[PDB]
């Protein structure tokens, strides 16, 4: 029947064991899912050489996912958009197939603890019933500072797919976007203001 | 009816006008196509801070495209593979759909002038009748050296797609792979041997 994900019990790719020991409680709190047959879930991590609030300024921009995500043609949120849970955005995906809008809802926004998350509620692409959470975490060693971003998701495995058909694809895209986030925010850090 | 591509008459993205003036003849020679209704073609460029032969060692590895390309699960070339024109590779794509092999044929391999190219001859994905050429070029200024890689393609626009539905997708993937090529070969350069 249903199971609970175990992302909080092993070191995810891109994280060191030292860093995992610090984040184990956070992974249990925000990156645990109850999962059924026909779904898959994964946790991805990315180290960034920038301060936490620099990274968070980009991660929290629900109306501009294209700032750090690939394969987005445009993103629209209409007239009276405010950054509040329950809001939606219309993402036009670069798919190589006809025009496809992904309607996505903001599920979480915590500026104090640096957690956000969203749900794909409509759209004919390869990520049905997709739901994901992103959290941002600061680290220090001998005066040096860095950030770790954790991003997890749950998603449907389409009939005819193997779980790995879907997990490898979703992992590749999330990982590519985190690499872009790292590049964009490290550049922001190097240039300051 | 048919037309000739004009990649050699404008500065492609990622190239400076100075660099274009040097490559104009090469773009005409290796990156020109005759194109019909229902096809699209593009030219992409990527600057790399590494010597030409360092970049070429990776670009020419027809049996290991995953060294610099994303979304490749595996690549197989069988028992008696030799790096000669006419050889084929079986690429398993990360698509988020069921298992899909891309059979690809090596069309060009010129180690003196640093040109290669391949054709997708079979495979149920979004790049039907795909054909591409990659060329590598060295630059110098006041003792500093760099490389420019040019990569162009022609591909079918599926029925039901607009040309931009296909061109934006193909451009995004080629551009992402060139960014990976840059990272991989700049790392190789920094570490020498
Ligand atoms: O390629 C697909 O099937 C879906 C891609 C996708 C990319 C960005 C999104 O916000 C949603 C879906
Ligand atoms: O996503 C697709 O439809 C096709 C992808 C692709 C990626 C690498 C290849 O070598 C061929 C096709």
């Amino acid at each position: 029947l249903s199971t609970i994900t175990t992302h909080h019990l092993t070191v995810p790719p891109g994280l060191t064991p030292e860093e995992f020991q610090e984040l184990s409680s956070s992974i249990a709190e925000f990156h645990s899912y109850r999962i059924n047959p026909g779904q898959c879930s994964s946790l991805l991590a990315q180290r960034i050489h920038a301060p936490v609030e620099t990274v968070w300024t980009v991660v929290r921009r629900f109306d501009k996912p294209q700032t750090y995500k690939h394969f987005i043609k445009s993103c629209s949120v209409g007239e009276d958009f405010r950054m509040t849970v329950g809001s939606t955005r219309d993402v036009t995906v670069i798919s190589g197939l006809p025009a496809a809008t992904s309607t996505e809802r903001l599920d979480i926004l915590d500026d104090d603890r640096h957690v956000t998350g969203f749900s794909i509620i409509g759209g004919e692409h390869r990520l049905r019933n997709y739901r994901s959470v992103t959290t941002v975490h600061g680290f220090e060693r001998d005066g040096e500072i860095w950030t770790v971003v954790l991003e997890s998701y749950v998603v449907d495995v389409p009939e005819g797919n193997t779980e790995e058909d879907t997990r490898l694809f979703a992992d590749t895209v999330v990982k590519l976007n985190l690499q872009k986030l790292a590049s964009v925010t490290e550049t922001l850090a190097r240039e300051a203001g």
